[PDB]
DNA sequence: CCTTCCGTAAGT
DNA sequence: CCTTCCGTAAGT
DNA sequence: ACTTACGGAAGG
DNA sequence: ACTTACGGAAGG
């Protein structure tokens, strides 16, 4: 009703008079308390905030500053969240005291000094980021002196964010005829100087080298619908694993001069121009791709061509050095940091040759401790391998119930205690006070584990699972109980993409709630492994968590370009869209890793090879193979074996064309003489297909009675036919079974590597691009980014399962580097 | 931790010693307070309940009885609900005091004594106002029962509600007759609150028994002929074998029997009331005799035939009790007896199964001897008045005011209601006028004030919620008309409230509109509920699923949804509604069968004379008498020779030729059209359709001809100039057919044994709902046939041209459905 | 004008 | 054993 | 996979 | 409508 100020006013500025206490409707109010307000526009029935300022405007009305809270229902947690728990957000607003409904009490529940040893009114514990779905510890910033009257952490976070984001000129040179020339500018926290190199989108500029793109021949020959009676199912014109729509990598340029204009006497820093020396990627020269197969992905070519771009198109800064001015070798300089490129020659666009670059392209002169990591569901160790490639963790403990995976883990990690028992039983032993198991292996205790990582079985969450038991018993909750008992400093959970949408995202919301209740900072996101150095589509949901005293890491920024079809990392929970902190959407610094860079160096083998150790018949033929085979001399190639297929499947694979996109739909309807007097029968079409109609020859396109709208007729099932009967049987409602008995293409990439490559499975494009066989164990590990020195164990099926279940070491390394960034500062 | 009893225990029972107060962690707890409990299995993070008993078991454990609350998120409201608001439920259980987390504070928000005239710290505190029924989604006022000292130690409203429900639910033997050799004979039994006596009639499922008349089902139709794909190049799209508006899968109505003897068994010395047997005399519906359906077209839907056949059924299969009387024992006429109450059947003859004739029934079939005030109702979006007409057929309301911005609908409403003030202004403007204290508008029409409106009813525009609307992407629900209609309900605060819309109203915007309207009703203190009703189940031959939202004042009783009266096709009886993974259904108990047979197109259109396409004679005479019970209900018993509004739209010569080439067989539509050349009006010539493109989805025809008409059939982009004009087969139908279910029903015919699709505002054979062709005549349905499908009496008047009258008919609530709802509203006016 | 033309998605 | 067979629905 | 269904805008 | 993809059970 009536508003009356209490006490002496606080420091008054030009138009407002800050106060400390106030009385509304016989109540008392002080800065730091909380206030409820009734909404009129949002679907939410109530809003809660905290008072930070109590100024009185010169208009005569009484105002106050409210830093809003966020109910758990408004977060990604939703209805599962504790109704007494609130979260901090970067939302704040000025409002009159006439909208104050009541005064509520909100307390701060800080983690105990012995928080890591635990685990046997309204309140908030963490800050919530709505855009990235990030639960983080509240800032430690405090009101000092002058800001005590309007201290708003939301205003501070907002001012620092937009000031870091906006461009700013630091060092000016000279002003000539209305144009100011600069030498040092900055934006997004990045300092840009003259002589540095800069990432640009591919549409920033072109090259004087004319790239040719003539007509493609259209279906040069018509197809015989009697010989190939299932080709009409390829009308989609879509090729799985094709990099035709793959975007070009970042354009790189050399800043020579920076200039801009003026606005109202001062420099217009909002519109800064950059003039650059164009760099030539080996795929941009006259060689195009065909010459850039063996070259490094970070080797460029200097040019004296020039182009003018805007500073607003700058995506990032990269370090480009001349080859001979280096103080160390090329490999140590390339593997020493990110965004590092090098060049030894220069490219002339008109002469179409390679020279030595001028002297103005030359540069001036022209121990972190590893974390004790426990790896639950370690498998063969791909996740812990990537964590070791980041040099942030020694995996001391390992849990793996499957024996061959545990053996393969022991072969690659000699200093790891590998437990083969069940995770529930193993945790029950350490809860009972036991020191060692029956085998004498010491059990980790509280304080031993500094990081907990694992990838629970995704067979229940997989999109391919047909027969889709309760949460409190599912393995992901046992894996959470490990995090509750040991309370590590960092926590990582890996699963398939569909993990964030299983049962309307209930599993995700419950795992996040359990992390929030323990006091852990946490976040989630989806990452495509193909963006981090592998030639395979592998979207995986990652759940990160950090201790209250630590810093919550960010998600790794993509390093390689990839097909946009497989880069849909968005996640929708309860009508609210959430994305990771990734800022690179269109392009990236490095080109896409292809099948050619993944399998070209491996020798040619027949279907059913069993020699587990054969020699290399050549040297590495790409940067990817050079990274996996190492610089040391290693002539033995291990695990290059393919499954022995039946003569029927073998003949089917021999009749699959080598052209990209080919699959079972290109198979001919013929009879083939096999071993001895065995005969592969022909497929007979004796039923009408009401959906597909007749063919051009008038022949039918149905194989069963269900193609006529009737029920399935047993005894209509054909056996030992070249064209598999089951594929036209259920093809109409299964996307014509695209990819089955399909081939990879050299310029393309793998589909998601599974535990058993079979051409008649759901993901059935496992045929070699040239050879008449399925992919080998080594080719599967190559698609996963495993080093060739990595060992496996078991038979061919056991090793395939180890490769398929594993997290690609490139992706695990990308995550581990962002974890390393938190150990610093 | 430590739990200690406080004081002396009250009313101690055999194994339990009830207490009133207890101490947990040095705290105070007393019966009537509330308690927080941590869950272990549910996704919910917390549970809240109220302590009713605090006994100590003789086993040594300390127990207490918890009547659970229901968070607003756990209800149909979901995230929109007030986080401080709880609801009462019929959930209760015994539990140990070791699970008590903390003691919370819950207050009771009772409606104020001047509630009808409204509408113009300590952490967090909870409140409740209404009782929630999870199965039917019903918000009702809490019961007023109070504890007597004897029950004050374990007073649990959930246990009372469950005990009364299960006692009413269980079968019970009342009056037994004689016990003979282990079998007990009964004379009076009861269940579900229904009293059953010897000599009464009983509803049974169709599988209860058969008849001595053998109904045979000989051959299914053979393969008539291969289809000429050159003459009929669009027949291959009818492989679905589905006939729209077909009553082939329609279930049979209730079997009716006459209770003669009741017997059962024994269990543990007592009578086994759980297994009661009924032997009955079978009643013969006219469609069950040797006449079959074809002879039962003109007979009443409630006329039966007596028989001396016998059959033994179970008492657990009893669906309801019905009143069957012999024709001559009546004290009043047959029409006055049928229109006097529900479930009333009559019979004048008896049927002998072997002689196949009709006699006068024997003497053992004969019976013994052988001012409600109307509610002042405001009708927002009244249209032509179907909703208020159905409310008048229930005799529960005089519609005193009406709001209708469209002029022809308002005029037709005035024609059918002479004592209604019909406002043509906008509802927002009119409510803003009554908020400023103004009495009348510029026209001198008196505006209703607080206390004038006793019932508020309306159906806001459904074109935004209709499934046929393509460009449905305006937000700001708080300003959409449904909130304006809620603002009327907030201002006047009537005793009853009804909102009608399409079924998709409960799934629009991920069910946010429904949750927000229900939340707004809950905030006003209103009891409320929602449901989906099929109009075809209440006396019309039309599929018309409509979402209904009911609401009642706190001092009143929330009505139930009308129980289905007629059987209907199960394809269109999917009344379930799923919101936020939770399934909700109405209180309807009749799912399989019903008391009356289905109303068909024959019962709806057989008496209307034959007219040509484009008829304009607004008044033509009847060429005969009513030919069915339905027509006798709409035409009345009085002599009325003039048939009004039997006019058809004038189709273009092209469309007219298309309709002439539509076969009369059920399920036929545009896909049966021949690809021929037809001479039209004057020198116009209808060209043939040319297939010059490959259809990658449908392939080639049997003649090798193509099945594509545009480049998009090959996967390419649409090519203009490939569009053909003045063709008999419409080009746009094979153009976009693959992704529109082959445009089934377009240029389709109704069948006599079938029913209408949803009656729309403009019948066009090339629209989405395009089966508007007459079963025999080559024309679209008339205005009278549309009003017939909507259940409108033939005496009801319209206004405007043929399109204005069509739009009045389509937008209207079917009077049978509105009457079915109004009867359930009438049951609350009593007691 | 009006005759044609045609992104429901949500259920079931 | 291992070769065939096939209710994702959820997204975009 | 199919079936529902108080339609509206584009095209001459 | 159109593509996704740490598959599992029915069968020979
Ligand atoms: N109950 C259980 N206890 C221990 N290990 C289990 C288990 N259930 C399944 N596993 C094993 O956990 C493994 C997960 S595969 C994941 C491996 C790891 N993420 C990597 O990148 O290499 C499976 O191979 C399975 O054999
Ligand atoms: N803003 C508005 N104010 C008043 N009436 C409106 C309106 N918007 C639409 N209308 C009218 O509301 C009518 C709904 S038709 C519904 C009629 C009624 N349910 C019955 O059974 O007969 C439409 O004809 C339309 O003209
Ligand atoms: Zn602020
Ligand atoms: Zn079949
Ligand atoms: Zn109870
Ligand atoms: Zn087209």
């Amino acid at each position: 009703d009536r508003i009356s100020w209490l006490g002496q006013p606080m420091k008054i500025e030009e138009n407002r008079t800050y106060y400390q206490k106030v009385s509304i409707d016989e109540e008392m109010l002080e800065v730091g308390d909380c206030v409820s307000v009734i909404p009129d526009d949002s679907s939410k029935p109530l809003y809660l905030a905290r008072v930070t300022a109590l100024w009185e405007d010169k208009n005569g009305q009484m105002m106050f500053h409210a830093h809003w809270f966020c109910a758990g229902t408004d977060t990604v947690l939703g209805a599962t969240s504790d109704p007494l728990e609130l979260f901090l957000v970067g939302e704040c607003e000025n409002m009159q005291l006439s909208y104050i409904h009541s005064k509520v009490k909100v307390i701060y529940k800080a983690p105990s000094e012995n928080w890591a040893m635990e685990g046997g009114t309204y309140f908030f514990q963490l800050w919530y980021n709505q855009e990235y779905a990030r639960f983080e510890s509240p800032p430690k910033t405090q009101p000092t002196e002058d800001n005590k009257h309007k201290f708003c952490l939301s205003c501070i976070r907002l001012a620092e964010l937009r000031q870091k984001e906006m461009p700013k000129v630091l060092e000016q040179i000279e002003e000539v005829d209305g144009r100011v020339y600069c030498s040092s500018i900055t934006k997004n926290g990045v300092v840009y100087r003259l002589g540095d190199s800069v990432y640009l989108p591919p549409e920033a500029f072109t090259f004087n080298i004319k790239v040719a793109s003539p007509v493609k021949r259209p279906k040069k020959d018509p197809v015989n619908e009697t010989l190939y009676p299932e080709h009409y199912r390829k009308y989609s014109d879509y090729i799985k694993g094709s990099n035709l729509d793959a975007p070009e990598p970042y354009r790189i340029g050399r800043i020579k001069e920076i200039h801009c204009g003026k606005k109202k006497g001062k420099v217009n820093e909002a519109d800064i121009k950059l003039r650059l020396y164009k760099f030539y990627r080996p795929e941009n020269t006259h060689r195009s791709y065909n010459g850039s197969y063996h070259t490094d992905i970070n080797m460029l070519y200097w040019s004296d061509e020039e182009a003018v771009v805007n500073f607003s198109d700058v995506q990032g800064r990269c370090t480009v050095e001349y080859g001979e001015d280096l103080l160390e070798s090329i490999q140590d300089y390339s593997q020493g940091g990110p965004d590092r490129f090098y060049f030894l020659e220069a490219y002339n666009s008109k002469t179409k040759n390679f020279e030595d670059p001028p002297n103005h392209a030359r540069s001036p002169g022209n121990k972190l401790p590893k974390l004790r990591t426990l790896d639950v569901f370690s498998g063969c160790g791909g996740l812990s391998e990537g964590f070791h490639q980041a040099g942030i963790s020694e995996t001391l403990w390992a849990i793996e119930m499957w024996d061959p995976a545990a053996q393969a883990f022991r072969l690659n990690n000699p200093g790891t205690t590998v437990f083969t028992e069940d995770c529930n039983v193993l945790l029950k032993l350490v809860m009972a006070g036991e020191v060692t198991n029956s085998l004498g292996q010491r059990l980790p205790q509280k304080g031993d584990v500094e990081m907990l990582c694992g990838g629970p079985p995704c067979q229940g969450f997989s999109g391919m699972n047909r027969f889709n038991s309760k949460f409190k018993n599912s393995l992901v909750v046992s894996f959470l109980s490990y995090c509750d008992y040991y309370r590590p400093r960092f926590f990582l959970l890996e699963n398939v993409r569909n993990f964030v949408s299983y049962r309307r995202s209930m599993v995700l919301k419950l795992t996040l709630r359990c992390l929030v209740r323990m006091g852990y900072q946490c976040t989630f996101g989806v990452l495509q492994a193909g963006q981090y150095g592998v030639a395979q589509t592998r979207r995986r949901a990652i759940i990160l968590a950090a201790a209250p005293g630590e810093k919550l890491p960010l998600f790794p920024e993509p390093l390689h370009v990839f097909a946009p079809r497989a880069c849909q990392l968005s996640v929708v929970v309860d009508d609210k869209k959430f994305v990771s902190n990734i800022t690179r959407l269109s392009s990236g610094p490095f080109r896409t890793i292809t099948v050619r860079d993944t399998m070209s160096d491996l020798p040619e083998i027949q279907n059913g090879a069993s020699n587990s150790e054969i020699p290399y018949n050549g040297e590495p033929l790409s940067w990817f193979q050079r990274q996996l085979r190492g610089s040391h001399y290693q002539p033995i190639l291990r695990d290059h074996i393919c499954k022995d297929m039946s003569p029927l499947v073998a003949a089917r694979m021999r009749h699959i064309p080598l052209f990209p996109g080919s699959d079972w739909r290109d198979l001919p309807n013929i009879q083939v003489r096999l071993g001895d007097g065995v005969i592969a029968h022909k497929l007979q079409y004796t039923f009408h297909d009401v959906k597909n109609g007749y063919s051009s020859t008038g022949a039918l396109r149905g194989v069963c009675s269900c193609a006529e709208g009737k029920a399935c007729d047993p005894e209509s099932r054909q056996f030992s036919t070249l064209i598999p009967w089951c594929l036209p049987h259920t093809g109409n409602r299964h996307n014509h079974w695209a990819g089955l008995y399909g081939r990879l293409e050299w310029d393309g990439f793998f589909s998601t590597t599974v535990t058993n490559p079979e051409p008649m499975g759901k993901q059935g494009r496992v045929l070699h691009p040239e050879q008449h066989r399925v992919v080998s164990v080594r080719e599967c590990a190559r698609s996963q980014g495993f080093p060739d020195s990595y060992r496996f164990f078991g038979n061919i099926l056991d090793r395939h399962r180890q490769v398929g279940n594993a997290v690609p070491p490139p992706l695990a390394k990308a995550i581990g580097l962002e974890i390393k960034l938190c150990l610093l500062s």
